[PDB]
DNA sequence: TTCGTACGCCGTACGAA
DNA sequence: TTCGTACGGCGTACGAA
């Protein structure tokens, strides 16, 4: 069924996998097809498909492939709070250094790559510790994840928006200052109006903002904890 | 420019029959061909076709098709039953409101796959729909900031939780595997995975992973439980 | 193992009915 | 307003060196 069950028999899969990640990052994921990678490495294209049967499977092993990159020590630490703070600062850095992970990850199975196991025992490890319900842990980490990822969806979606239309966010808002005004005037948007200014131009920046939500959902944890 | 601000071409003025192509019959097309058989079954020749119109006769209705997707967005989203005030049970609202979305995420698997995530959607039924949301934590003496970060807790939840419940629905249609089946055959790797001694948690985890004690509704309800009630914290 | 050729998709530019 | 034709992409099945 899965890749990471299907092992391969210079041009490697491990070579590949690497050629795709750089054409992802630096042209965007939707110039990571398999002639363009091919290309890169001087291969034909489709003596690619020796060493990855298909394109949904090459991206999944770029998933995990970039995952590598995270520094995270071994053992957690007896303080979670700080270890689940680092894991899911490694995690934003990572997805912005590779906006198409949002894009990429088809979200169904989960990726039991060595990478993502590696990183998931960290997060997991976190909460291990306490005397919790196997079904509780996977709740309070979903939470955990959920934050981090849904703000980080946002963060990479506008970036990769940019890419595509040279269009940047403080753009975008400014020229539907117009359209807003309409709608605000209307009067049948309350409080679309009451956040407009907010929205538009945030008083504090995306790292303040990443970081107090956080702290918030953090905080939320470690209520559940007692 | 966006599509909000880009409406369809006036009609010239005349006293006889319409003719049928609009943009808003493309986008229910697109709609129904999405549903029945997946967002990439809806592509411009197969939308057309639908229609009994040629290809590229929808473009004089929408610029391209990034357009048409968002205009399906903002569609479907209109099929959400809500109250048009939210009431004083904020716990109520949100609920309802978090259910109605699951509701038609599940009817609408594409939504994770269509939506982007860069811009918002300031379609009409996305301006209501999101009214009532910050319509209830509205009542409460919060800053701008404080409540679109409550919300943003809120909107994560429930989108995270339901992206991965449409993930495998979406994969099942693709790959004819679904869920059970898909655990079942990793079987055998997972195996050796928590035998390989280098993943214990992986391992303590696993018989939940693969078959769940509770299931999507019980468990959907539960986050949300808490979620909520972290978020009731921070009104105090 | 490598890879050239080919098929059937896609979004859409162009220009004439 | 309609849309046929065409261009340059895509994933990948097939079959030859």
């Amino acid at each position: 069924v899965s890749i990471w069950m299907h092992p391969e028999p210079t041009l490697s899969r491990d070579q590949i996998v690497r050629a795709a990640v750089k054409v992802a990052d630096t042209e965007g994921v939707e110039a990571a097809s398999m002639r363009r990678v091919a290309a890169e490495l001087g291969a034909g294209t489709m003596s690619l498909y020796y060493y990855v049967p298909t394109k949904e499977d090459l991206v999944e092993l770029m998933v995990d492939e970039v995952i590598g990159e995270t520094r995270l020590p071994d053992r957690p630490g007896p303080d979670w709070r700080a270890a689940l703070t680092l894991a899911a600062n490694e995690k934003r850095a990572l997805w912005l250094r590779h906006p198409w992970l949002a894009t990429a990850w088809r979200n169904g199975h989960p990726v039991w790559g060595p990478n993502s196991l590696r990183q998931q025992e960290f997060v997991l490890g976190t909460l291990g510790v306490f005397d919790l319900q196997v079904d509780e842990l996977l709740s309070l980490i979903g939470l955990y994840n959920g934050y981090v990822e849904s703000f980080v969806r946002n963060e990479v979606g506008w970036l990769e928006e940019a890419r595509r239309t040279k269009v940047d966010m403080r753009e975008w808002m400014r020229r539907s200052g117009p359209y807003a005004q309409q709608l605000v005037d209307s009067g049948e948007y309350p409080m679309f109006a009451r956040v407009l200014a907010e929205t538009v131009a945030p008083h504090m920046g995306p790292d303040q903002r990443f970081r107090s939500g956080l702290e918030r959902l953090l905080d939320s944890i470690g209520a559940s904890l007692d």
